[PDB]
């Protein structure tokens, strides 16, 4: 038997779909090296894994705030740059820990079967407006769409007023049928189990091309950065250097964002993307306008008494 050469944790469903179409299964080939992809991937899995000296993933996709939050515990190992090699990723994408490969808006998309005419954000927060909703399963993404809901304009987020986005998630907290991740989203849409949710634009419009009548937005979307990076510890260390090499290349990037609705952070991969892919993205000035960046700096130095905060107002309000 072969036991995996490289383990990835990542998200599950069709975005784990799409990088093992344009990573996981192009390096295997590659390099000969069996590459698995697994679910999981977060601050709290990270952080425990690491602490406990049984490191069983070699590679990580970190979102940007659990990507400081790991940074913060020294949870992860400098990225070899004598390896990884992509002048065509900017400088600040290329961190001493982690390498920004991908670029993802979150998106508010209702269920066009209910909602003909689309859904605003002011209207996902209105409790007047009946639909069965589906909100971020962490405080990350989930307040700053409140507050752009509630009228903070995208520009003025942050600082974020933390006590004002729950009292306007409290506002239609009867109608949220759940705090989930990007997976049971994807299967809620496409099942038609839920009416309107706020999740990324790769899993909406992969629900679309599954056949799902929905629809969605730029306005109160929130964009992040996606990094790879490794943790302290890791069985395969320089086989994950390589991988994330192999990875950040303007073709591997070029086909990861061919497959799903996320943009590339190399530069290169938008000389062999067709020009019709860049009106999707975060970044086209159409949709950046209508929505924010997450601010990785605000939750680097907020996320451990809002998650505090947001554990308890979930346990105290969830109701499914
Ligand atoms: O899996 C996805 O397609 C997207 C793309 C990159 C990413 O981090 N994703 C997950 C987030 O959209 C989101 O589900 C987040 O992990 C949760 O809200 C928990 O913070």
């Amino acid at each position: 038997h072969m036991m995996a050469d490289l383990v990835i944790s990542s998200y599950g469903g069709s975005f784990q779909d799409a990088q093992t179409k344009a990573y996981f299964d192009p390096y295997a080939k590659a390099s000969g090296v069996k590459v698995t992809g697994t679910t999981g991937t977060g601050y709290a899995k990270v952080k425990a894994m690491v602490e406990s000296g049984n490191v069983t993933w070699d590679v990580i996709s970190a979102e940007s705030p659990a990507f400081a939050s790991e940074v913060k515990d020294g949870l992860l190992e400098p990225i070899d740059y004598s390896v990884v090699k992509a002048d065509n990723v900017p400088e600040n994408f290329r961190t001493k820990y982690g390498v920004g490969y991908m670029v993802f808006g979150t998106n508010l998309a209702w269920n066009k079967d209910k909602f003909p005419n689309g859904v605003t954000p002011a209207q996902f927060f209105d409790p007047n407006v009946k639909g069965r909703r589906v909100l971020p399963s962490d405080a990350t993404y989930s307040l700053e769409f409140a507050l752009m809901g509630d009228g903070v304009k995208p520009a003025d987020l942050y600082p974020l007023d933390v006590k004002r986005a729950l009292k306007v998630i409290d506002r239609v907290k009867d109608q949220v049928i759940g705090y989930k991740g990007a997976s049971d989203i994807q299967a809620l849409m496409q099942q038609g189990e839920a009416d309107i949710v706020y999740a990324g634009t790769g899993r909406i419009k992969n629900a679309i091309k599954a056949g799902a009548n929905w629809s969605y937005s730029w306005e109160g979307a929130l964009a992040d950065t996606e990094y790879w990076a490794v943790p302290k510890g890791a069985p395969h260390a320089a086989e994950a250097m390589k991988f994330i090499n192999f990875a950040v290349q303007a073709e591997p990037q070029a086909e990861l964002t061919r497959v799903i609705a996320y943009g590339p952070t190399n530069v290169d991969a938008l000389r062999l993307l067709d020009p019709a892919v860049a009106k999707d993205l975060p970044s086209y000035p159409a949709n950046a306008k209508l929505g924010a960046v997450l601010n990785s700096k605000w939750w680097n130095d907020n996320y451990d008494a809002v998650k505090a905060e947001w554990t308890t107002y979930i346990m105290q309000h969830h109701h499914h």
